[PDB]
This record gives C-alpha cells, structure tokens and sequence, in this order.
C-alpha cells in the first residue's frame, strides 16, 4: 500500500542545514567523500624508517621497543642498509645499558 | 599536572624496531599525527559555509534536512552569510545546469 524509503545517505552528503559549533542550523553544503580506500588516517602512528628513510603508518603492536628488547632482535637479516640502518642504531643515544 | 594523566601513545621522539612489509623488524623512528585535517574521525564530511565563507569538518547527525529546515529556520537579515547563503541555496539548490 505504502512505500518506505531505503535511501538512508545524501550522495556526499549534499545540500542542508548545518550545524556547527557556534553556528545553529546554517545553510551549508558538503565537500568530499572519505571512502575511496582510505578515509583519513586514524589511531596510526607516522613509523618513519630511520635508514629506508620510507614514511609507513603502524600502530602500537607494530612498533617494538629496543631500550629493552634491543637483545631480543638484534639484527635479524644481513642486509646491506639494513645492518648499515640498524647499525646506525645500535650505537644508539637512549640506550638503557647493552646488557639487555 | 592537566587533570590527570592518560595519555599513553607513542610520543615523537622515540624509535623502535618497526615491523612492515619486506621489513621483520627494521628500527625506525616514531612520529605523532601531523594534524591537519587527517588525524583521527574516519568518516567526516567537508562542509562549505555559504554564511561565514569557511570549510568546516560535520557529519550526517549534524546535517539536517533543509527542505523541511529551510521552513522552520526561515529568520534572515543582518548576517550577510545567512541571506546570502539561503538565496544562493534558494534560486539553485540542486544546482540549475539544466532547467534554467
């Protein structure tokens, strides 16, 4: 008898009142769409590599803390710029004794 | 001593052994968020304001629907943004490339 609406989204978001912090219900229209892969970078940390000198995104569980585990990788490949970039490291300045 | 102290994360300064792709664990150093825009809030919506003339950061509960709104928040006149804004919206809402 009736028909419902599934169309829950606005393409983008469209035309409407907006309401922003210190403006109630402004005549604003929307701009962008975060869905294309990546929506914006959250929760993650800016992991630059030292000696690759690359930008890569990681987060907590990713990152290994070498003040204390420094004996626990070492240096697990032979690499040419990687024991050159960990090495670089090695000799690190905040480094809470060789002895693990 | 700001109300108290919760704040956990990785602080830009710090470097640990890293693990990405091609790389077991390869140290490189941590960086915080750039904040610019992208920092954290997946999915948010740009928002242009025809009223103050500025791009603002909403989403879909702060956006509501002007064809009703637009009739009950119809009080114009000394802010230039907000009559300039709805009559912009009101002689071209859905934009008139075609019947006009």
């Amino acid at each position: 008898m009736s028909r419902s609406n599934r169309q829950k989204e606005y393409k983008c978001g469209d035309l409407v009142f907006a309401k922003m912090k210190g403006y109630p219900h402004w005549p604003a229209r929307i701009d962008e769409m975060p869905e294309a892969a990546v929506k914006s970078t959250a929760n993650k940390y800016q992991v630059f590599f030292f000696g690759t000198h690359e930008t890569a995104f990681l987060g907590p569980k990713d990152l290994f803390p070498y003040e204390e585990s420094k004996e626990k990788f070492g240096k697990p490949n032979k690499r040419k710029g990687f024991s050159e970039g960990l090495w670089e490291i090695e000799n690190n300045p905040t480094v809470k004794a060789s002895g693990y």
